[PDB]
């Protein structure tokens, strides 16, 4: 492994080859400044191997940050082989990087809970020690030289923290790397295994040197203790074109089989299953072998299916971009993936993972209903069905991409669909001059409008078969079974507004 | 203040009047049962206090700090001391001298800086963890506690704060004579010198008791002695009337509501509801501007609409309240604070007078610019039963909410009920299935909706007579809609009847847990 030799001036110490650094210092001393600008994220003279910071430095050099952002159903040698796919060069083969992550795997201790789901606070798994483990491998697959970490042993038990920092100070002495961290408070055993300690008191240097020598120096220069103590407890006092395009598609490939167990998740849900359930046996039990001469009653039930399949999934689609965004911040500065990958990977896998329910929900609905029989009728139903859905998913996708707040996003696309949903043309019809504008803008009007035009038509046949060639009567059931706008006029505005807020969704991504 | 003498066998050991003694073991070992068993919570060996069995009269001296903090966010520090002094005082002493014993523990306990200060919580800005724990040692040290023993005071806190905390909580032992007895997780250095005796706990085995001076030399003299400078509990752990009864329950409910004002208007008055009835109200007055009576159809829809709405938004607001303060009403239960029936019937007023606002302003603004029946008897008619629908709904909340303690299947469920009640509400569909006929008469929005259309319309001559039918199936269209299958006394009685059995069966789901 090659050597990494530290400089730091204005704070000043040395940092070499073998050396185990630890930052001793109160909570809020500010080692944690001092720890992320020796790595280089900030942006006196920090010299690596007597250079200036490049980016031929930085590649050899990792940073296990606090804050442990991890996928929950993936399991653990699923995550660091998808990390090793994305992270090493594509020069080599994928058996080469798989033996990485497996080496990377057996290197740690893993290989105990190697087939176990990750997991978090709801979703059983691993332990916390396992958790930090995985997060330190995550970056230990580029073999880097200068690691440093952040607050590794906070929030674990004393017999955990001891076998962390055994493992840390084994890959220091064993390989040759230079392993710098900082520790809240130190335990005996944790402080006796250090090799270099800084102390730092409001941003300034208190001490330098090996720890052991710590205490004869303070006890030399005036300051002793008084009882049986730890050591750093008085310390602490005191203080080309084709190789881009086979690159995108790897990324996105790779993504996309990353993300399934998520998508799943995020659908299959067996609190929704029970919505669409009870809303479909509520639907076929209310209508009944309905008939087609009875207008009102099959009009209400398409604007209801219009109401529900659109409320439900452009509500569900908000939390999904605000709920990811520290791992995504995370991964993209590392160079994992792009934003144009990471976008259409979850646009694929939305798109493929909610099509299933709806799709189930007709299929049970139209043959007890008695809706219009045969096949063409179904299948076009059923396609009008899916683009709404997922013209309503778009609307919530976008909502939720342009501001970053969950329940502000819920607020606000609740508002959108009342203002949709009371411009449908079934509540209304006697629309006041200033307020005709907005059916335009409104999925739900057009969603209906083609339901009515594939269950009745131009309206002929009902319209003869009810009575009529009273007045007023006749009048407004044409009203309601004639159409505003024409049958592809719908289609075309529906697909223009499906790819167009993903477009929105993309730039309101793209601005923060 | 006065001296309690604890002696327990079958672990073994013994606790004297102004002896510190804390119970030291690795995270598992057992400390917690034991310093549960030692108040008398748990229910073979003896645990003796003062030569004596446990007995509530022995019960009331001993006073028991959880590791779990459960504070009312919104209450100032002293508000909240004054409450808990209010509630766990006898009922003799005058209301002054009670206050004055809350003033007295504030200032026993350096709370003084922050008397003035919201407690809150991780949303709520506030006071900080060695405050809140502070704030919680000082509950129970209004009834004058001679046995404290606490829990883990000084988990999830600095090294300052812990050694403060330390510091009080030996003054309050080394100078009233109390018999304090906690368990820290890991001890320091500054913070196991102030330790007057120590227990060592190893899978439920005492290792050591005695003193904490003599647990070096001791273990020096075993044979087991430490091999570089450390901190010697590292070491340790290393090796390990009818008249009377009336005025308490009036009185309980009193202070219990006006305790709970502020968290009653918290929950109402959040900016994102006001901003959503804002938008449904605009969204009215501008779909229906100047309606006119003529357009039947329409006047329907709208009237529909605002029973959804105000149908659908506070049955589910209401099914949070209950599951999320169980586990203070548990804790204060527990002590004697107050009854089911106390805390019950002040949820039930503060929930009443606290939701009937909105909807308030919402038909204000709505009715003069729709253009509904102009007058005074219809628009306080219109009022009352759109207030008597929105009790009727926050009672099934509630009582769903008090049936399952889980909040998202709750709101699963209660989505599902109101679902199926605004399916046959009568607007949607009017040719219903022979089977499905009764499912009408258990809707609450099927009486508002009736209510609502009597009271506009009537019996609705005066509009057929004025639209012309003075086809024939096409009038029975427009007859079935404005006819209604019940009367409009039926409808209210129907109402009041559900607003009283919904809060009833509530009351009795929360009596059975």
């Amino acid at each position: 492994c090659f050597p990494i030799t530290l400089k730091f001036v204005d704070v000043t110490g040395m940092i070499s080859p073998g050396e185990f650094m630890a930052v001793l210092g109160p909570s809020g001393s500010g080692k944690s400044t001092l720890l992320n600008a020796v790595a280089g994220r900030l942006h006196g003279k920090i010299l690596i191997n007597d250079g200036k910071i490049t980016k031929q430095t930085l590649k050899r050099t990792g940073f296990v940050a606090q804050d442990d952002l991890l996928y929950p159903h993936l399991t653990v040698r699923e995550t660091l082989v998808f990390v090793a796919l994305l992270r090493l060069p594509r020069s080599l083969t994928r058996d080469v990087k798989l033996r990485a992550a497996e080496s990377v795997i057996s290197e740690l201790g893993l290989t105990k809970c190697e087939n176990t789901v990750v997991g978090n606070t709801f979703i059983r798994g691993i332990s916390g020690g396992e958790r930090k483990r995985v997060s330190i491998a995550h970056e230990l697959l580029i073999n880097p030289s200068l690691l440093v970490l952040d607050e590794p042993t906070s929030g674990l038990d004393a017999t955990a923290a001891l076998r962390l920092v055994q493992t840390l100070a084994g890959l220091a002495h064993g390989k040759g790397k230079t392993v710098v961290t900082s520790i809240h408070q130190p335990s005996s055993r944790v402080f006796q295994m250090f090799d270099t300690v800084l102390l730092l008191s409001e941003g300034k240097c208190l001490f330098v040197g090996k720890g052991r020598d710590a205490m004869a120096y303070f006890e030399s220069v005036g300051f002793s203790p008084a009882f049986p103590m730890n050591p750093a407890d008085f310390l602490l006092d005191l203080a080309g074109i084709t190789t881009c395009i086979a690159t995108w598609f790897s990324q996105l490939c790779i993504l996309l089989h990353r993300l399934l167990k998520e998508r799943r998740h995020e659908s299959f849900d067996l609190l929704r299953i029970f919505q669409v359930v009870a809303a479909s046996i509520l639907c076929g039990l209310m209508w009944w072998h309905s008939d087609y001469r009875d207008v009102h009653d099959r009009l209400g039930l398409l604007f209801f299916i219009s109401i529900f399949w659109g409320v439900l999934p452009s509500f569900n689609a908000v939390f999904t971009f605000p709920q990811e965004r520290a791992i995504f911040t995370r991964e993209r500065a590392s160079g994992m993936y792009t934003l144009s990958s990471y976008f259409m990977a979850h646009v694929l896998g939305s798109l493929s993972m909610e099509l299933v329910l709806p799709a189930s929900f007709l299929t049970f609905t139209y043959w007890m209903v008695y809706l219009r029989p045969g096949i063409v009728p179904f299948l076009l139903t059923l396609s009008v069905l899916l683009l709404y859905v997922l013209a309503s998913q778009g609307l919530g996708l976008a909502l939720g991409a342009a501001i970053m707040d969950a329940k502000k996003a819920s607020t606000i696309v609740t508002v959108t669909m009342l203002a949709f949903v009371l411009t449908g043309g079934y509540y209304v019809n006697k629309v006041p001059s200033g307020m005709v504008w907005m059916k335009y803008v409104s999925t739900t009007f057009y969603c209906y409008r083609l339901l009515v035009a594939i269950q009745y038509g131009s309206g002929e046949e009902i319209l003869r078969m009810l009575g009529c060639d009273t007045s007023a009567g006749c009048r407004f059931v044409e009203e309601e079974v004639i159409g505003d706008v024409g049958m592809w006029t719908s289609v075309g505005v529906l697909f223009l507004m499906f790819f167009g807020y993903r477009v929105l969704a993309y730039l309101a991504l793209r601005r923060i």
